[PDB]
Order: structure tokens, then C-alpha cells, then sequence
């Protein structure tokens, strides 16, 4: 018994806010929490109490601190077979990680449809609102390996496995609307240029590199996403508060056999949220696993992320409709022009019990879909259905990965299919083949039909001859990537310019940055010079002519391409920081802590040392974190209660606090005496906007600051930052 | 044709510094550079320039840029090969990373001893001072994943692949002189406690959580190797820059058949020098590649790190006449009881050309020894035996992972094995067994002998009972952490009291905490109570009154343990932030430039905005980086040149680049009205030792700035650097 006797080494059963337990296993942390996916995985969960330690075989193990050897300082003996299976084990731990979307944190929840969508699609889960559909759901970034961190910016991968009445459903997307690239053939070329150069196997996590612009230089039809890569989207705050998409158009088949147009979106119950660059970045080095982190948390603390699921519709007979191409993965459909319909909620409720087993090893395939869907011929969806299937054959070790419990149906499933390294089932049909007669050719084939039927696909018509071609309506590079640009808030302009700008600056070779700089300049003239000023370039005569490419089907703008433009703010599950002193005033700290539970908003006490602080009334303060030990790039917003402010004031870890949070456009409220901290950042007198000031943290000090937290960043900030030294 | 007119996308194939020229593949940036493994390794070099784009079978592609469909909007057709081959490929191309020291940087080089050792051994790598042997190195982290970060505080590999003309000699050592666990047993304990906690998997790259502090607090042995990491041992500046050792004792034996103990010893020729941790752990999230490309680059500019080999050595008679086991890998060998003999010298000048190929599929194990070397009976390097040959038939997918050209040997090899995966050799031998006489019994057994000879092992006299028992003379834990402590600078040891305070702060259970401070207070009371403090921890009278271990055979210190109580200062190779303005002094940069070619130091020349700047006579001077880009983290010097500095005076960044460089102990120098910005960092008008002043660059500014590097860093600063908000 190693244990401490008052049973402090076990976390609560039941939610905690982030920091307040050990983090654990979700079936140990939240025990009553279950679906039917959840409650399948029982007959392979392994508990631990109370057993005795064995090898795998089941021999009880008497010392497991020695080797056998002749004479207690003698040489090893070979027939120690309990250290051989011990360190045998122990050097095969390891899988390939995936190819690309290696760094990933995943969660068990559950779906529900709003409403039946019988009229649309004959999809099972999407029948019947009392209709609850298991879910895992694996969150990645997409370029830096399983150990790289996860505030870079990147796209990210949003990947959501179905576990339906039918067959598992895979929804493998992305968090922005389109892919860098259109056909798959090029996947190998654009994940090569982005991935770290082979000579040295540099960058980790960054497209800050010549091969990854040169690239983008010499493929235009990169520039859509690389506009949302360079935004501020490149860097979200957590996967709670980004947006989900499947990118490609694919189709609902409805039991009359009907096909409609669908392309997939996922949108953040919390809101849309993201990072600035130099917080982001400085995240990397403080907190690698932040996202991971902040996901896991939220769970453990009752903040369950949720999404809503939508569809863009689009009829067969207005294929033609668009000035873009339905099937090019590069172009996004406007919400303008085509709404997206709400369908259902994903609500992520319980973490894994063990990474490895379950997130490691779960396996998405966009392929794996469902009668009442379909595909199309999108050139880069195509490709993706050869990949993943063969990926998964060496990543997981052979052919019965779909028996890897994580990855295993509820539903039932029945076939031919025999043998394969790892095989776990063991069939006794008669008959490995059909069609048999030993065994009345069971299990059967089954007609398509509204519900329960076989899978047939939509007699789609083909005309044409086989080419190696790309369809001539795919060959417009620019309009997309300018109704972006043109959609984003001032202040988002801003950060794209300075997303290119940091960016580039770290190509080695000038004439690839001055490629990337003229094809901007096909997308819009302002963005193209700003850039080019900040690289010390000169836009040529011939470049401040190029004419902007043409509107989208008539539209100058769509504000829900913007993050922030249309306010979707929501404080629950944020946290900030509060700066203690040696002598805090008790009623200050009544009012934030209270104020901000009663709207969800977590706290992180601080200070110089951990241990206690004793209040002006003798209450004691535990202390969560110091100053450099949980900085500011962690919380969302800062809060100085009054009392001996001199205790901190010349403590350069505080003012450094508050000076990063300011940068970083956070909210700050000062009570008190706390006010004297206005002089480290620069505040005048009658105060600015995004600084809440009083004599006390009473009154309205704690709704403003709260109002400010709901607009995330303090964006009005923006010109006075530059000067402040941070 | 896509390349530049100018030539510009191809480096010059000569030596040039950091950032000059776009690093490439060894074999392209330094053609002229050869040795026996390096010009083995051209079976399998492949070229590119004026070959056509091929499948794996040699059939020409005509487009590369499109799937095979049925019409240009049509479907993918599975007979496309093309398309499959290149998919399939890149679908296959990960294989497992290293269960640890998974991160790591690798480079070709040569080894040649200064004289011959055959009086002590008969290794043939060791007989002749004018007998050159190949080496490949690779250094490494331990704990992350291989996409993690290099500048980690962590313990570091440094194995060294000798090819040798009697066979491959493997020296697998770390930077530190000893290991954390005494039996291999609890090798995957102790992995398994420092590595990602498998619930959730985190922390990636770091130590501070419960479950390593638990396995400390659990199993005292550990504490030896604790303490060095927790110094600033466990985050060097650079790979060239930290010492190497073999930890365990071998024995070397020589004709007549003597064996000596040996322990091994690497020196850096470069000096000794590690980080700051605040400035490591930024510089994680700024350049997560520091030490991958700071070497790489070293090489490319033929400043080629340098080491040189050292043996302790110990008569067979001495075995137990020290205080401690020579057999336990927990404790070392003070150099002022034991000195290290030098060897001989290593040189690393050459990169890779293809990371994956050479350096990711290298395979490095201590196993793989030569006549005139041998084991001991030290349980961890007994264990080391079974495991690195075990766990290269999963990484490296079967038996022949010595064809893989890395790793295969410069000398003959021949022998009765056959097949497995990937087998390359084709065996002509009519027999595949001994004895035959098919074959008249070829290849042959070769006794023992002088030179030339079979391996025979040490007959070594074994006698003891069969058990699983730790040697009694192996339960000491704390006398060896004490020696290292009390061998510590007083800001070394600062710097110890300051890494275990950060890192026990984020363990969540604080018993886990208390429990480690009671171990500190068995090693040294002072530092036990610095820590104690920092935790809010009071120590018990008991723990006051604990008697101190004993000294190390009467040591109370050795000052080879620490990393700067000696000087051993080497600046070439080093490198200096310039901070320029729109304006600059000619004069002075002409000066700057010229001192630091003079001593081997380079520079970068940093603005706020990429392009050029026109210096005073009209000299452009061309931007490497901006003051946010390459921040002072990168660099070991800041020098401000005279011109316009109200350009930069009031620049946020240029301020915050001189805090950041202030607060991390780096000398500064100032030129001219440069002299200005002593404001921001507050030095006294008569000046602070550390920061270099003048009205110009002249030959003694830069003699006073090069003798500051020379000592690295500026420890008498310490003081004055908590009350900077940096
Ligand atoms: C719209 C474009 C695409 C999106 C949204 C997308 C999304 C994703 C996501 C989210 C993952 C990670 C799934 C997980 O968490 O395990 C992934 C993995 C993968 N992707 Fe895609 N992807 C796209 C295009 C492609 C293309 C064109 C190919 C190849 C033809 C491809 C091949 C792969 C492979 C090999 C993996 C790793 C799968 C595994 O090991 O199980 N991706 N992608
Ligand atoms: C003196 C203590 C030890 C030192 C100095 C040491 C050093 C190292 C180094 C430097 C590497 C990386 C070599 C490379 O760059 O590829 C390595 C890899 C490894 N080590 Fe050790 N190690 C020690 C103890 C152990 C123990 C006790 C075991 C297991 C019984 C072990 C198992 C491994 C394994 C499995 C690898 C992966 C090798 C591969 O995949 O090729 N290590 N170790």
C-alpha cells in the first residue's frame, strides 16, 4: 500500500473544472456516462485493483524490480522469460502514425437529428429524431507528426465516425470549406512540398518553408485555402470553436431514388474563436498540448463541446447553376447564395480510456458510407476512396483492423471475407464463398429498399472518352480566394496580411516570395501591396494593373466566411486568470469568483510560489499556478483584485503577465489598487476600451468584463500594441 | 522552364554560414567531401537532373497532374495505375519511430585515435593513429515523439555507428555520465512514467507530471540522474556543445588476454554550454528544429562539430576499491578519483542526403561490439543486449535491416543466414549450413587471435545462485546526487532549485510533491528548503535533522561535474543578432563583421521588414530576418550598431529582442546613439559588465564583446534580471 491514506491520489467521480483533479480515464471519471458504442467496448476493458500482477500468459509475477542472474551481480540468464516478454512487448509498442493528420485528439459522443429526412435521404441515423447514433470524434492538425504541437497554424482535421443502425458512416472533414488542391493525383506533390524537406527534415508543424510556397507559386489552385491557412482560421482557440465541412459535394438518395446535392458542415455551438499569431505560436513552446488539453478538460468539466450538423442542398437541375464548378473541392458554395440547413446535434460527452487503443487506432474512410448517400465525381474525393483503405492496411497492421474494437460496427456484419493477420473472428459458417448451397447462401445478399435494403449506388450517367484531363470549368483561381479576402473584418485583413507576411519572410529564396507576392496581386491589389511592403518588394506597373477576377455569382462579400464579423460569442467553458497578492481583498474576490461561475467561466488562482495566500479576513487561497508556470497565453482574460499590490508590483513575472495579455488583445480588469498596473501597459488616465477599472471588483465591473469576454478579443487594441515591448 | 534565370534556386556547392544559402543534401553541398562509408553509401544515391518522371517499374508519365476518368468530369477508372502506384506508395510511407530518443539529428564523420592503444586492447579501430575509421552519429531527445521539439529539457543520446574493418562497433551513449535505473527490468517503468500518460497522452517532450514524479518519489535510485537533468545539463545549447559517455563499464582486452574496465567519455571540442530554461522553453515554440538545423548548418559551414574520445580505465584488481558498485550505471566515476586517458578524435563533416533514408532507418545498438571489447555484468547494459535487436525487426520490418545501406558494414560479412523480408544479398554458396563439405566448409570460424581473430568472449568467472535479487552494494541513492550538487556554480545550483520548483508546481497530487522534497532533504538541506519554499512546503523537524550521505571516497566536490566552473570557451561557430536601421553606420559594421571572421563567430542581420536596408555610404545590406522572426532565443550575442536609431528607438520589437537577449544572460553591445536603448533594459550610465559600450565599433569593442561570448553567458547579471517584464 504506496497510496496516501486520505484518498487525495484519486480524482472525483463526478465534473471538475479544468485544474481542480488529476485528469482520468473517462470510464473511471464519469463511470455513468454511456452509449451503446460505450457500453459495446465492455468486453475488452481491463480493469486493475485488487489483481495480481502476471505476465500475458497469466503466470503470476513474484519480483518485478530484478533480472535473473547467477549470483545477485552476476551476468543475466536467457531463460528469464518474464523480463524477456516484459522488454518484448515493451520494444513493439509502436504504430506508424497516420500519414498526414498524425497529431489528433478524439472524444465519444452522441448525434440526433432534429427532424425525420425521410423526404431527402433513406440514411438510417437522419430517419427519426428518437434516433441516437454513437459517435467517436478525432480532431488533428494536419502537416507536424503524432508528438508535434497543436497550436500551429495548420488546417485541422475534424473526422467523425458514425456508429449507425446501417453500417458505420465516416464524415471525414476539414475546418475550412475547401482543399489547397483538385485532383488526388497531386496529394503525394502538395503534402511532399508541405511537409518538412527531405534533405533535413525541417519544419515540424509550419508551412514556413521554400518548398511549400514554391509550390502554392506554380499551383494557383492552392490560393483558396492558403487564404484561409494565413487567417486567423489557421489558428482556432480549441476544436470547440471551430467550424466543420466535408468540402466535397456528394448525394442524398431518397427511397424514391432521388439524388439531391449535399455538401456537409459542421457548425461550433460555442461560437467561432481563434488565437492571433505570436499567442499561437508562443502556445507551441509553452503548451504543446493545449488543444488536447482544453478538449479533455471541457469533458472532465460537464463544458461538452457541440455541433450542429447542416447541409447545403443543391437539386440535380441546378448542377449548372454556379459560376464554379459543383465538383471542384477548391471553390465553396456560399451561404448567400445556398443556406445551410439545420439537421442535428453532436454533443461530445466522455473521454477514452486509453489514447493508444482508441484514438490511435481508430481508422476514418471517407468510403465508409451508407445507403442514402452517394458520391460524385469530384477528382479529389475519387482518389481518397483508394487511399484510406490502403493506408490503414500497414498503419494497422493488416486487413482485420475493422475488428480493432474502436473501429468494430454495433450493428450486425456477415460475410466471406476469412483470414488476414490479427483475425478475431471465428466463422463457422460451412461455406467461405458464395453463392453455396451447404449453407442455403447464407448470410444473403439484400434488395435495395427505404429502409434496411443493400447498398446500391445512383445510376449517375458517364459520357465521355478516358482522359487524363482536368475539366476546363475547374480553371478559375482567384475569384474565390478574393470573396474571401473581401468578406474578413478590417482587423482580419490585418492578420491575413501578416499571416503572408511573418510567413514568407522565412523562404530562403527571394524570387519565391516575390511568385507568391504576384499572385496575390490576381487576387486583390491592397492585400497584394501590404504584403509586398512588409518583404520590402515593389509592385511592377504591369502588377498594379492585373484586373481583379470577377465577382461570385454577383456577390462583393459573405459575412459567414468572417470568424467575427457576425457576433456568435459564448463564455461558458473560457477561463481566465486571476493575480493574487499577499493581501487580497476577500469581497473582491467573492464577487469574480461568483460572477464568473454563474456564467461557466472557469478561474486559475496565481501567484509567485504555489502554496496559500491568507486574505484581508483570514480567508486562505489556494494557489493554482505561477505566474511563468500557467502564462497568459492559457487563459482567455485577466483579472487584478485590489489589496497589497506592492507585494507584485515590482515582480516582473506579473507585470509580464499583464503586458502578454494586452498584446494579445485580452481583456483585463484592474480593482482597486490593481489600477497602479496601468502604468506596465500603458493606460491612461480616463482608461480605453477592453480595461475594466474601478475602486472594487463590486457593481458592474464583473458584467463588463464578462460583455468583453463575450466579444473574445478586444480588437480596437490593435493600433496601440505595436508600441508596448512584448 | 520553372527554375530562376539567375541561378538563385540552387546553393553554392562550397562552405558558407548560417542562412547564406538554402541548405541541401550533403552530397550536393559538399561533393568533395568523402570517406569509405560515404562513397559505399553511391550503389544507391539517385540523381534527378535531366531524367524522365517515371512509375517504380520505368515507364514514363506523360501527366503528372491528372487522374485517369471517363470524360473530364467523369469518374476515376481503377485502371489507372499511375495514379494507384504514386498513391499507394505515399499511403506506405511511415514506419514506427523509435520507442525512445524517437527525436533526433544525425551526420556523417571520421574517427582516428592519437596513438596506438594495443597495449590495452586489440580493437582494431584503436591499433593505428593513421587508420581512419567512418562514423555515423545521431543525437537525440529521449521522451518525445519524433516530431516533438529539440530544445526539451531532457537527457540526450549521442550514438555513434563505427565502421570499422573488423566489424561495426555501435557506442550508445547519453549526455549524461549515468543512468536513472539500475536493473533493464524496470525499463519500461520507468519509460512508461516519464512518457505521455496513456489516458490522455500528455505532456509531450516534458517531465512535469505526476506519473514521472511518482516513479521518482518511488524508486530513489533515480534521483542521481534527476539531478542532472534538472541542471541546465538537461537543455545544451547545441549538440556540439554538451559531453558524451558510454555510462556502463565494458572491459577492453588485449592480446595477451588482460581485461581493463573502461568507462566512455566523449568531450566536446566546442566547450561546454546549455540554455536558460525560459529561453529553452520559448525557444521550443519559436524553432522546435533549433538543434536540428543549428548542426546541419555548423556543417554546411565547416565549422564541424568535434569531439574527442576519452577512457577511464580501472585494473581488473581496482573492481572494488571504490565507495560504490563500478557494475551500478547509477553512479559515475569521479574524474578526480579515476582521470579520462584521451582517445582520439571524432569529426562530424557531413550531412545526409535523405533524412528518412539515413538517419531515420539508422540502427544503432550496444550489442554490436568488436574483438578487444566486451560486456559486463552491469543489469542494465545486460538488458540493453536483448532489446535493441528485438525492437529493429518491427521498426525496420524484418531481419535484413542490416542491408539497409546505413546500416550496413564497410568490412566483409558472410555467414549461413537466409531470406527474411526485403533479403537483398543473393547468396551464391551451394551450402546454407556448417559443417559442410559442399562448400569445403566456407566461410570458415577464425580463432582468436592477436589481430584479425574471432570474437571470443572474457572468461569472466560466474558463481552465485540463480535469482532475482539487486546487488546490496547497489541500494545507495543519495551520495552521488550530493557529490553533483555540491559540484555545482552557485547559479548552477540556483538554476537546479529553479528547474525542480517549475517542474514539482505542475504536479497535480501534492503528496507527489512532498514526497520529492523528502528525498531532496536526504541529499542536501539547502537545496531541499530552496525548493520547499517555492512549493509552499514546510519541512518537518525530522526531515531538518536528516544526516546527510557520505562523501564520494572523499570528495566533497569534483569540478568536472559542473558545465562552466572551468572555463572551456570556444566561440566560432557561434552566432550575433545585428540589429540594423535604415541607416546604418558603415564604419561600425565594417569593424562588427571584421572581428567576428576573425574568430569564426557569424552574424545575422535583422530589421523590422524583409528586403534591404542602404547603409550611410550607400552599401545595401540585405534583411535575413525581422526582430520578430529570428528572435534573440536563436542567437548568443546582440550587437547594435551606430546610424539612425530613432528608426528603431521606439520599435516594440527591436525594445523587446534587448530584454528577451537581457533577461536570458547574453552580453549586448552598443554603439553610438545605439547607447540610447540602456534605458530599456535599465543599465547605469557608468555602464554593467555584460553590455558592451562605446562611441564607435572599434577593435577593442569588439575584443571586450568576443571576451564575453567566450564565457557564454553573463552570470553575474542574475540579479537584475527578475524585475524585467521579459
Ligand atoms: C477534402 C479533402 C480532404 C479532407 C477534408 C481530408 C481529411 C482528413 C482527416 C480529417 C484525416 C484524419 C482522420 C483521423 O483523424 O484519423 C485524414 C487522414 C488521411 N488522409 Fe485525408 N483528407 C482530404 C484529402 C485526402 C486525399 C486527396 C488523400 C489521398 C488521396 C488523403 C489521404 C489520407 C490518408 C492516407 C490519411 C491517414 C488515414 C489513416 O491513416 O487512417 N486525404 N484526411
Ligand atoms: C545506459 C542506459 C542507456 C543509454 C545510454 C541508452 C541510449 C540510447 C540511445 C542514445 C538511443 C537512440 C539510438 C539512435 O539514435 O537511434 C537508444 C534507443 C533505444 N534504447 Fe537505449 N539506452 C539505455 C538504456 C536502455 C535500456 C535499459 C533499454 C531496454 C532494455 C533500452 C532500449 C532502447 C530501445 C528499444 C531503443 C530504440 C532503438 C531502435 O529503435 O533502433 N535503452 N537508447
Amino acid at each position: 500500500s504506496l497510496a496516501p491514506e486520505d484518498g487525495s491520489h484519486r480524482p472525483a467521480a463526478e465534473p471538475t473544472p479544468p485544474g481542480a483533479q488529476p485528469t482520468a480515464p473517462g470510464s473511471l471519471k464519469a463511470p455513468d456516462t454511456r452509449n451503446e458504442k460505450l457500453n459495446s467496448l465492455e468486453d475488452v476493458r481491463k480493469g486493475s485493483e485488487n489483481y495480481a500482477l502476471t505476465t500475458n500468459q497469466g503466470v503470476r509475477i513474484a519480483d518485478d524490480q530484478n533480472s535473473l542472474r547467477a549470483g545477485s551481480r552476476g551476468p543475466t540468464l536467457l531463460e528469464d522469460f518474464i523480463l524477456r516478454e516484459k522488454i518484448t512487448h515493451f520494444d513493439h509498442e509502436r504504430i506508424p502514425e497516420r500519414i498526414v493528420h498524425a497529431r489528433g485528439s478524439a472524444a465519444h459522443g452522441y448525434f440526433q437529428p432534429y427532424k425525420s429526412l425521410s423526404d431527402i435521404t433513406k440514411a438510417d441515423f437522419l430517419s427519426d429524431p428518437n434516433k441516437i447514433t454513437p459517435v467517436f470524434v478525432r480532431f488533428s492538425t494536419v502537416q507536424g507528426g503524432a508528438g508535434s504541437a497543436d497550436t500551429v497554424r495548420d488546417i485541422r482535421g475534424f473526422a467523425t465516425k458514425f456508429y449507425t443502425e446501417e453500417g458505420i458512416f465516416d464524415l471525414v472533414g476539414n475546418n475550412t470549406p475547401i482543399f489547397f488542391i483538385q485532383d488526388a493525383h497531386k496529394f503525394p506533390d502538395f503534402v511532399h512540398a508541405v511537409k518538412p524537406e527531405p534533405h533535413w527534415a525541417i519544419p515540424q508543424g509550419q508551412s514556413a518553408h521554400d518548398t511549400f510556397w514554391d509550390y502554392v507559386s506554380l499551383q494557383p489552385e492552392t490560393l483558396h485555402n492558403v487564404m484561409w491557412a494565413m487567417s486567423d482560421r489557421g489558428i482556432p482557440r480549441s476544436y470547440r470553436t471551430m467550424e466543420g465541412f466535408g468540402i466535397h459535394t456528394f448525394r442524398l438518395i431518397n427511397a424514391e431514388g432521388k439524388a439531391t446535392f449535399v455538401r456537409f458542415h459542421w457548425k461550433p455551438l460555442a461560437g467561432k474563436a481563434s488565437l492571433v499569431w505570436d499567442e499561437a505560436q508562443k502556445l507551441t513552446g509553452r503548451d504543446p498540448d493545449f488543444h488536447r488539453r482544453e478538449l479533455w478538460e471541457a469533458i472532465e468539466a460537464g463544458d461538452f463541446p457541440e455541433y450542429e450538423l447542416g447541409f447545403q442542398l443543391i437539386p440535380e437541375e441546378d448542377e449548372f447553376k454556379f459560376d464554379f464548378d459543383l465538383l471542384d473541392p477548391t471553390k465553396l458554395i456560399p451561404e448567400e447564395l445556398v443556406p445551410v440547413q439545420r439537421v442535428g446535434k453532436m454533443v461530445l460527452n466522455r473521454n477514452p480510456d486509453n489514447f493508444f487503443a482508441e484514438n490511435e487506432q481508430a481508422a476514418f474512410h471517407p468510403g465508409h458510407i451508407v445507403p442514402g448517400l452517394d458520391f460524385t465525381n469530384d477528382p479529389l474525393l475519387q482518389g481518397r476512396l483508394f487511399s484510406y483503405t490502403d493506408t490503414q492496411i500497414s498503419r494497422l497492421g493488416g486487413p482485420n483492423f475493422h475488428e480493432i474494437p474502436i473501429n468494430r460496427p454495433t450493428c450486425p456484419y456477415h460475410n466471406f471475407q476469412r483470414d488476414g493477420m490479427h483475425r478475431m473472428g471465428i466463422d463457422t459458417n460451412p461455406a467461405n464463398y458464395e453463392p453455396n448451397s451447404i449453407n442455403d447462401n447464407w448470410p444473403r445478399e439484400t434488395p435495395p429498399g427505404p429502409k434496411r435494403g443493400g447498398f446500391e449506388s445512383y445510376q449517375e450517367r458517364v459520357e465521355g472518352n478516358k482522359v487524363r484531363e482536368r475539366s476546363p470549368s475547374f480553371g478559375e483561381y482567384y475569384s474565390h480566394p478574393r470573396l474571401f479576402w473581401l468578406s474578413q473584418t478590417p482587423f482580419e485583413q490585418r492578420h491575413i496580411v501578416d499571416g503572408f507576411s511573418f510567413i514568407l519572410s522565412k523562404v530562403v529564396r527571394p524570387y519565391i516570395r516575390e511568385r507568391v507576392v504576384d499572385q496575390l496581386a490576381h487576387i486583390d491589389l491592397t492585400l497584394a501591396q501590404a504584403v509586398a511592403k512588409n518583404l520590402g518588394i515593389e509592385l511592377t506597373d504591369d502588377q498594379l494593373n492585373i484586373t481583379p477576377p470577377p465577382d461570385v455569382n454577383g456577390l462583393k462579400k459573405d459575412p459567414s466566411l468572417s470568424l467575427y464579423a457576425i457576433p456568435d460569442g459564448d463564455v461558458k467553458g473560457r477561463v481566465v486568470a486571476i493575480l493574487l497578492n499577499d493581501e487580497v481583498r476577500s469581497a473582491d474576490l467573492l464577487a469574480i469568483l461568483k460572477a464568473l461561475k454563474a456564467k461557466g467561466v472557469h478561474a486559475k488562482l496565481l501567484y509567485s510560489r504555489m502554496g496559500e495566500v491568507t486574505a484581508d479576513d483570514g480567508t486562505v487561497l489556494p494557489i493554482a499556478a505561477t505566474f511563468a508556470g500557467a502564462p497568459s497565453l492559457t487563459v482567455d482574460a485577466v483579472i487584478v483584485p485590489c489589496g497589497n499590490i506592492a507585494d507584485i508590483a515590482d515582480n516582473g513575472d506579473a507585470n509580464y503577465y499583464l503586458m502578454e495579455a494586452y498584446k494579445h488583445l485580452k481583456p483585463i480588469a484592474l480593482a482597486g489598487d490593481a489600477r497602479k498596473f496601468k502604468a506596465t501597459i500603458k493606460i491612461a488616465d480616463q482608461g480605453e476600451e477592453g480595461i475594466v477599472e474601478a475602486d472594487s471588483a463590486d457593481g458592474s465591473f464583473m458584467d463588463e468584463l464578462l460583455t468583453l469576454m463575450a466579444a473574445h478579443r478586444v480588437w480596437s487594441r490593435i493600433p496601440k500594441i505595436d508600441k508596448i515591448p512584448a
